């Protein structure tokens, strides 16, 4: 058990599914406590890096709160050029780690800094969003507000990305207000939304922006 592992009940469950979570996981995997909460599943991250890489325009792809490189790394194993973004340095360094283990680190690059302070000057072709939710109390939230419940703001987040690209998938928990997301789009916006399984349970949802 790593130490993060160890250290609390609560995580039983990821380290528990840590296959699920990295099918390399043996390899090498490494991820801290908000790591393990956060991470897309594989077969879940490999499911959007595809859909990506089929009805957008593929060619760089900025994932805006990287974390430990969950769909980073799906997104480089299709061979789209990622730029890889994430406040905290341990993240970064979790990524990289993790992405090298999977054979693609040089198919990204990795930037410690605030996706909200850095959106307007940058550029690529789509934009992926995998915010914090909260933690895992999110889910006590009857309906999720992506406005009130997030930070950041999840309507400021996507606005900025506007700026980079009309091409945008947002990850977001599946208790979201279906309603707010589609919102997002706005006047005559295009949008698609998917709910995302894993062993045929609801996990999360993922909305696809733009055309
Ligand atoms: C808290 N959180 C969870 N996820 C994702 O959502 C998945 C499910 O997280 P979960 O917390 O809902 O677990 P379970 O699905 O086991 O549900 P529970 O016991 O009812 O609470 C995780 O595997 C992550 O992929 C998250 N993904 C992002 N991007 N940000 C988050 O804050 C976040
Ligand atoms: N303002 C910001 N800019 C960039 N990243 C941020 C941010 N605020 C929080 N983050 C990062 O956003 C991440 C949310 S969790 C991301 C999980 C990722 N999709 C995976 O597959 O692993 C956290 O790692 C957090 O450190």
């Amino acid at each position: 058990l790593p130490p993060e592992i160890a250290a609390v009940p609560e995580l039983a469950k990821y380290w528990a599914q840590r296959y699920r979570l990295f099918s390399r996981f043996d390899d090498g995997i490494k991820l801290d406590r908000e790591g393990w909460f956060s991470v897309t599943p594989e077969k879940i991250a490999e499911h959007i890096a595809g859909r990506v890489s089929q009805s957008f325009k593929c060619d760089v792809v900025v994932d805006a709160f990287c974390g430990v490189g969950g769909n980073t790394i799906q997104f480089a194993l299709t061979g789209m050029r990622v730029i890889a973004i994430d406040i905290d340095p341990v993240k970064i360094a979790l990524a990289r780690n993790n992405a090298e283990v999977y054979g693609i680190a040089d198919k990204i690059e990795f930037i410690c800094g605030d996706f909200l302070l850095l959106a307007s000057f940058l550029k690529a072709d789509v934009v992926f969003l995998s915010p914090p939710w909260g933690g895992p109390d999110y889910a006590t939230a009857e309906t999720f507000d992506i406005r009130t419940m997030m930070s950041p703001d999840g309507f400021e987040i996507f606005r900025l990305s506007k700026k980079i690209t009309n091409n945008i998938v947002y990850f977001l928990p599946r208790n979201a207000d279906i309603d707010q997301v589609a919102s997002l789009a706005g006047p005559g916006g295009q949008v698609e939304i998917e709910q995302n399984f894993l062993n045929n349970k609801l996990k999360t949802i993922t909305a696809y922006f733009g055309d």
